[PDB]
């Protein structure tokens, strides 16, 4: 899917473990967000349309990629022991990753 | 790209990376391989084409994904500061994951 | 060092990083950080200090410091390719690492 | 410990995980193995002892335990989810970085 789109699937699946109550929902929305992550991979933001492919900026955007992906492996792995707090918790350090991004190339 | 398609890139740049004879050669490869293992996330292989996708089969076959694309991640850091003789040398780390996936899911 | 010692090294040490105005500066404070948190491993915190040693919420202690191990280590790679804007903004990072194992068991 | 302590610790324990029939007796030995290599990360081996501590060498060094400290952080997930052949082969890849750092500094 397009990279806004992706960008959806973040923003609501972060939302979603934001009020979650069990480990069932929160597993449900890292998993949709870790594809999201790996699907948004090969995109080109607007703001880095003109750079070469090759550019330290795309090089540095694809970088976030790897930051988020495993962030989300890591919030996966404790909600999968069932710790549902934490699991939480650990989506919320997605922020900064997010945020970094955003900064720099939204 | 299919699944299929991703596999002969990872291949085709894991040859080239065992060949190479500078850095800008390992880091193309690299982030070829990166930009394949990111697009093979949302495969249904064929072993598993009759599982659910948010089973526990497809949760295990795609945590390969993530330990390849963290590999990846390293040996390209090790490329961007020069250290190209340990850069190839992830390819001895990456091999590991190729197999332990195609013991179990291929 | 004890626990409150190596608390004191990653306490001076990422204000040099937020300060620094070269590579060589936040590359010898994240060294010095790195050892402080591989230090600490072995420690138990005063609220888990009736905790058997092979239990959960020392298991889950300790997991606090693979984050930060892991922060520290993307960090330097960041630093060591000349990416010293980057390296300081992973200071935000380790910030939320420090803030959640303090709330749970300081 | 020493460095040879905590190396006959990785030894014995990687030893264990290997002949292990159940995820209790995996757990334990990967929490030893997490702990021998923390506690080896500020060792100067004999190879190394000539070479200034900030040398490429001592660094590549302690890069090493990273890698190691990583593959025991996700084999523990792997184990503490039930998954103990998976957890079983996550410990065949630490031989790679044992052999890696062996090849270099031992
Ligand atoms: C780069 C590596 C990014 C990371 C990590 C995240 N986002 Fe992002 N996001 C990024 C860009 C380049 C853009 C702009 C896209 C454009 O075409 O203009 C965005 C945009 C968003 C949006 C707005 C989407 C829209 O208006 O249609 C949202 C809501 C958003 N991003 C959310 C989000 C969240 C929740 C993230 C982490 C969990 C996240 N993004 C990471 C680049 C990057
Ligand atoms: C799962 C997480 C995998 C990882 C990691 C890697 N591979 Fe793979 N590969 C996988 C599957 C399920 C399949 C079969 C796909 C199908 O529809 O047939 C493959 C296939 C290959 C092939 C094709 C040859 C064959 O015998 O089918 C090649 C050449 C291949 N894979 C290479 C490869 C390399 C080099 C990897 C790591 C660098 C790698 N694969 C990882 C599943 C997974
Ligand atoms: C657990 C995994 C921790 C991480 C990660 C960090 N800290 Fe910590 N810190 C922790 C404990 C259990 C304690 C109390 C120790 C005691 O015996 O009293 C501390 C203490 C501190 C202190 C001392 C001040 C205090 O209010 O007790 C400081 C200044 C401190 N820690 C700083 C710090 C920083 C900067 C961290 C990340 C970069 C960090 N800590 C991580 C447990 C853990
Ligand atoms: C560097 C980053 C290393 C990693 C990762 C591992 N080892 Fe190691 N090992 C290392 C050195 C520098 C040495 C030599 C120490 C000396 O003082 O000469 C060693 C040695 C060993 C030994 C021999 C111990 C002895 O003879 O007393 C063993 C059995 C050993 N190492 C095992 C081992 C295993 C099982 C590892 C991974 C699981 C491993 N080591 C990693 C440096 C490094
Ligand atoms: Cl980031
Ligand atoms: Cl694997
Ligand atoms: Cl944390
Ligand atoms: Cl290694
Ligand atoms: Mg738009
Ligand atoms: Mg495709
Ligand atoms: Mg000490
Ligand atoms: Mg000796
Ligand atoms: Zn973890
Ligand atoms: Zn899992
Ligand atoms: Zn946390
Ligand atoms: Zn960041
Ligand atoms: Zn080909
Ligand atoms: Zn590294
Ligand atoms: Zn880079
Ligand atoms: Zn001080
Ligand atoms: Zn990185
Ligand atoms: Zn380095
Ligand atoms: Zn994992
Ligand atoms: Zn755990
Ligand atoms: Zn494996
Ligand atoms: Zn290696």
């Amino acid at each position: 899917a397009d990279l806004e789109d992706n960008m959806e699937t973040l923003n609501d699946n972060l939302k979603v473990i934001e009020k979650a109550d069990n480990a069932a929902q929160v597993k449900d929305a890292l998993t949709k967000m870790a594809a999201a992550a790996a699907d948004a991979w090969s995109a080109t933001p607007p703001k880095l349309e003109d750079k070469s492919p090759d550019s330290p900026e795309m090089h540095d955007f694809r970088h976030g990629f790897w930051i988020l992906i495993g962030q989300i492996h890591d919030a996966l792995h404790l909600a999968n022991e069932g710790k549902v707090k934490d699991a939480q918790e650990a989506a919320e350090h997605l922020k900064i990753t997010c945020n970094h991004c955003h900064q720099k190339y939204r």
